[PDB]
């Protein structure tokens, strides 16, 4: 009967240590944009999150509300603004959520909002910023970020002659051009959707396209499009993003791509996804996000509106590759940040040991002491050797006498003398303060 | 006008679940600052961490307090109501014997911010020399209190077989040991003349075997009061008494040694957990709260293992919930402003058509690793980036003008002093993080 429910695993303390240097390279961009945090409860209303999904973990009815187990980290933030009757707030939100797909039905999310109304584009811009910084950071390999606007996307299709029955359904197709090509795709369109292959085509005259400003350029001439509103200012929007993408240092980064198609629930503006990349070849995202208007007013009493932009770094696929660049380097990833273990090879020694890591631990140092009255000091070396500390302060009986300590380095296998009074700024000396 | 029943049913479902409530950015940098002194110690004292699924099987957390999950065609799920069950069940599955972990992460229990709250658990798991790591999660318990700084504070200290050996030669029956030791443990609460009524009229006790009960629960005291008990006549013939005096007698000489003696009492009416704990059992008590307890639990661990494996357990748990309350009150009656950013500098200007510079100057300061915003105008007014600043605690703002531009230069202004100085554009960062403290 021992296990972890279906689709959830324990974090070990390998896992853990990697899961804290990737939060910390996370958490610290997220605090140079001047990011506020929050934390919202891990069940919801089942209210709160019902009419906005088209798999949610359900509570049992048990006599009081019904509660449902948050699918992601979006709607609670929604729901927080409008309760607190919030009009703007730049924050950000790691937790975990919770989905009945088919470690992938427990996982965290890395999210970074943006809510307010300000001038166009500029938060947009910002949040591809700190997408870029952070992939970068981690140093996962090389990527790139692709966007869209979800308004290019409603007049494309109108003008190819999709309808509004049919939308849907060729947006899911069509978002499939990043992993398979356009010919499986459009078979698909027709074949499998009773999409007219005019229709198919012409959408594919766009959908097959992509590159940076100068493709906004080329279709804010295109003759269709253009007579398009919806399309016009979304293309007007991405023009802006691009100028200031530059200015950011990024725009190289940037991959315009007409088949990005997700999100289409929430989004109402732009739309972006980094992807990992190979050598420009997609190995698979690692970031989404996107501009989404509605969702707080669905919320607030008076359904006040108030932008939204904002991103999700994919941390749990991060994870995989940082612990996998970490083996491949030989580079024993440490699970504890002991500095040193208190030992001696001779016996009747304990309580020495214990007086003098309790010294170490009054000065803040982190140390350790095997549990043992008369350990060997081979032992006590492999223990050391196995968990990566890196010193180990001897204690013998006329060392005691002298006042000095035997400070072996566990890997250089040096051995020095050192002042008992000078014991605390040695070691510190040795690992860093 | 009240607003329409289109509106007022809106604002009857914005609202979190039942005792639980979100965490505000200013409650969050409390909760850091916190966290922070607590996993500093952790840390100092050589843990590892381990992390679990917010639910386990239900068959494996088997009541009126526990969250389950619908049956949604699937296996049987509750949400967890502690970290110990959980970490028992992973010692088991993962055929660990030995492990020191500590774990911070939300329990779930309905009960009567109080369904959903933050544990913070240390445990020290194998077979190891008596009483040394009991006498460490001691010192981390202590360590923590004096360093979260909120006043004075006490750790009782008792042990199970002390109340087991003590209720034998007393005259309690084995079978009502539970239900006695109930009735002494609410001796921090109430006097003993309700309790003992409450042993006598309510527990079916005997007058005379209440009445020496009373002789040893009444006492509390340091390590003078072990060897005093040691001397008893009548716990000194208990086997199990004689036991639990003696790894107290020794728990002393490794707290002495830590610094720590001064501020353990031993105090016999101590009975709680005791569907867990089979060795000492401690709660810590600030002095003007339950904000701390443990104890070594040496049988849960051998309940999942399929073979029976013992694990020897000894282990702490934080009540970071109450202590979060003390802190921020300790922080809002300084009147100090709680900051819930960490930007060092506003990039500004006061002319029109400067977006772009302020664009390209605030990018250059984040790839330097310097937190700076910008607000989100094409044309703010100056005031409006000051006021910001101001109600922010942001301590810099850099003003970029047309003519700073020619002349490589930025105008630095402190928001506190109102003071603008020149400052070439190359020396921005290092200036900045001079002024900062970086
Ligand atoms: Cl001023």
């Amino acid at each position: 009967v021992l296990k972890t429910p279906k689709g959830t695993r324990d974090y070990s303390p390998r896992q853990m240590a990697v899961r804290e240097k990737v939060f910390d390279v996370i958490i610290r961009c997220f605090k140079r944009h001047g990011a506020e945090v929050i934390d919202t409860p891990v069940f919801e209303l089942k209210e709160t999150l019902m009419g906005k999904y088209g798999l949610i973990y359900d509570l049992k009815d048990q006599g009081g509300e019904l509660l449902s187990l948050r699918y992601d980290l979006t709607v609670p933030f929604a729901r927080y603004l409008a309760m607190n009757k919030l009009t703007n707030i730049k924050r950000y939100h790691i937790a975990k959520v919770y989905r009945r797909d088919n470690r992938y039905r427990e996982f965290y999310q890395c999210d970074f909002d943006i809510a307010g109304n300000f001038d166009p584009m500029i938060p947009d811009a910002e949040c591809l910023k700190i997408m870029c910084e952070i992939l970068s950071s981690l140093q996962i390999g090389d990527f790139l970020v692709k966007v869209n606007d979800r308004r290019i996307l409603d007049g494309m299709f109108a003008i190819c002659g999709v309808s509004d029955s049919k939308f849907r359904t060729i947006c899911s197709s069509v978002d499939k051009l990043d992993k398979v090509s356009w010919e499986e795709v459009k078979n698909e369109m027709v074949g499998e959707k009773g999409l007219a292959p005019e229709v198919a085509d012409r959408i594919g005259d766009y959908v097959q396209q992509h590159g940076g400003v100068s493709l906004v350029e080329q279709l804010l001439q295109d003759p269709k499009l253009s007579q398009n509103k919806q399309a016009l200012e979304g293309l007007g929007d991405l023009k802006l993003l691009f100028e200031y993408l530059t200015l950011f240092g990024i725009d190289d980064k940037i991959s315009f791509d007409l088949s990005l198609a997700r999100g289409l629930d929430y989004y109402t503006g732009v739309i972006y996804e980094a992807v990992l990349l190979q050598t420009p070849l997609g190995v698979g995202s690692v970031a989404a996000g996107g501009r989404y208007d509605g969702l707080v007013g669905m919320f607030d009493p008076k359904g006040r509106k108030v932008p939204c932009v904002g991103l999700s770094i994919g941390v749990e696929r991060i994870f995989s590759i940082v612990e996998q660049r970490l083996e491949a380097l030989e580079e024993k990833i440490r699970t504890t940040e002991t500095q040193v273990l208190v030992a001696s090879a001779q016996k009747k020694l304990l309580e020495e040991r214990l007086k003098l890591v309790s010294e170490l631990w009054d000065a803040g140092i982190k140390a350790e002491l095997l549990y043992k009255k008369n350990p060997k000091l081979l032992n006590q070396l492999q223990y050391c050797e196995e968990a990566g500390i890196p010193l180990v302060a001897i204690i013998g009986e006329q060392e005691l006498k002298d006042g000095v300590i035997k400070l072996r380095s566990v890997t250089s296998r040096e051995e020095v003398d050192v002042r008992r009074e000078d014991l605390v700024e040695e070691i510190k000396r040795r690992t860093g303060q």
